[PDB]
């Protein structure tokens, strides 16, 4: 059924993109997003994919976020963007956790929500509010690279089957997936096998870090999906 | 049950219609004069193949280039799997209608009660008929996945009547499943006018090869073709 | 009293023949060749895991790829337990002959006499040698469950002789019994040439890996393999 694409090309540049809500600066919608601002997500033609316009975000510790609502009784959603980011990803010292794509419960808050990105310097997925975090802590510090400063095409799978599963797809190569308790360092999610349940109530993009890391982040040729998607 | 065929093109002499096969070739079945000195045409060929020397080799367009077999009385499902080189791509295209390399017909004497697999209006997609219904939605048209032209790729097209309460349909290209119909609404007029069970009746004929309703011709080669009432995959 | 053996292969070296394990690899016992260069190998590997970082990978084909180890003498009963990851699925499948992933055999030195757990014709099931019977019936042939390919599954076998009139073996997947023995009329060909204690002679040694007599290739990989005469767990 459910699909939506954009390639930001039908949006007017410096504002937020049409159609989308925001996560910015703590709060959802914020009315203040804009490019005058210290952290925003906006469109730009300062530089793109696709035609002349991706949207930038400019965040850090505060996230600079588009949100988009999905309908109601998804099982399963793919989230695909092309990416350019001002740091790389992965195998990392001294990263805390930072994720640049996800899906969350609620809108009023980022306290509930999957994460993907890098967790302890390691490409993966951080679960809120268990603060649960995959892959386990042999493997932190380390393994493949989402390089800075140039186009990539990420895809995340997630599908809600006994055990909930995610796959993250990087220019085509997986590099993450969690499909055990034992993908989890601290247990999985405080017990819970069902651990995508509630949380496809809306996606969002753009970039957030907890480990004091400032970020622009351009974003392109969005899709979400309840059916696969691929580069 | 237990259906299951299988054509390398191995055994068939070249420049002929492949032996053990039907056509429906320019509007005719069984079309008496299916060779190259034609404009549309269903032939053996030895200069591509994916499985040994020879494949069969589709030249056709607005006119359908096909070779044909009837199926087994009393199939719940059905699965065409084919190895397929196309001149031009479908998916993601701009001002297409409609066009199919695959699909199963309930008569074979014409091309008017039929599900057809390929793409419509630019999207690897399904056009039933005679209700011309397509999917996916008008949202997703002119866009999506792309089957290349230009290279080999592995297509199967799955279809599941059964005791299903909706039908079902799924096609993957190359292991990745790029188009499904699961329900009504994964049509884009209404759902082949109110029918849940969609592939009654159709499951007389299978057909394989290349024919446009966006008046393109087309060079198809398929190679390694298989049909049968139980998965098949690559 | 009792026997109970685990492997997470964790200890094992990447690259070699885990640690304290036999093989049937390109039909010979303890092949010396056993390796990722060669063709058909069964081998430790850390690119895939289901725990920790290790297990094992299995690639072969027509060609055995196994891992074998020794039963104790005088078992009643034997339960093997796999996890799981196939390129490719099981059960369920259009022109299979017969693959199997895990098993018993009474000598090391053939693949001549054993018990097969894996599909037959397209089934989940068993195939015993040397009477080449095999289990479900034809009636259920190509259809059932199946063992997805490219996901993670647990795969426990029981099989009970003792003091049963017949012998039995259940296959659970997951948690969900998908093949069960328990009468001569669960074979196709009426029990392994009258047998009913068809798995006399048979719990000299475990094996795991992959073996196609439908000449497909595969790779597999296994992890947390146990065996045991008493129940096991997922
Ligand atoms: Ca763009
Ligand atoms: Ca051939
Ligand atoms: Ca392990």
């Amino acid at each position: 059924g459910f699909f939506v694409s954009d390639d930001f090309e039908s949006s007017s540049v410096s504002q937020q993109p049409a159609g989308w809500d925001n996560f910015v600066g703590w709060q959802s919608n914020n009315p203040n997003n804009n490019s005058g601002q210290a952290v925003y997500a906006v469109v730009d033609n300062s530089r793109a994919y696709s035609g002349s316009q991706s949207v930038h975000f400019k965040g850090g510790a505060a996230p600079a976020q588009i949100v988009k609502a999905l309908p109601q009784g998804l099982d399963r959603v793919y989230l695909k963007a092309m990416v350019y980011m001002s740091k790389k990803l992965g195998n990392e010292a001294n990263d805390n956790h930072e994720h640049i794509m996800g899906v969350r419960a609620n809108a009023s808050g980022a306290d509930n929500e999957i994460r993907f990105g890098q967790i302890k310097g390691h490409i993966g997925t951080n679960e809120v509010p268990s603060d649960d975090i995959a892959p386990p802590q042999s493997q932190w510090y380390s393994g493949p690279e989402i390089t800075a400063n140039d186009w990539h095409c990420v895809v995340v799978e997630m599908l809600a089957l006994a055990y909930h599963q995610l796959n993250a797809y990087v220019d085509g190569e997986l590099l993450h997936s969690i499909d055990a308790a034992n993908d989890w360092n601290n247990g999985g999610v405080n017990g819970n096998a069902h651990w995508l349940d509630g949380k496809f109530n809306y996606a969002f993009f753009g970039w957030h870090s907890f480990s004091n890391n400032d970020a622009d982040v351009w974003m392109d040729d969005i899709e979400m999906s309840d059916a696969p998607l691929t580069c």
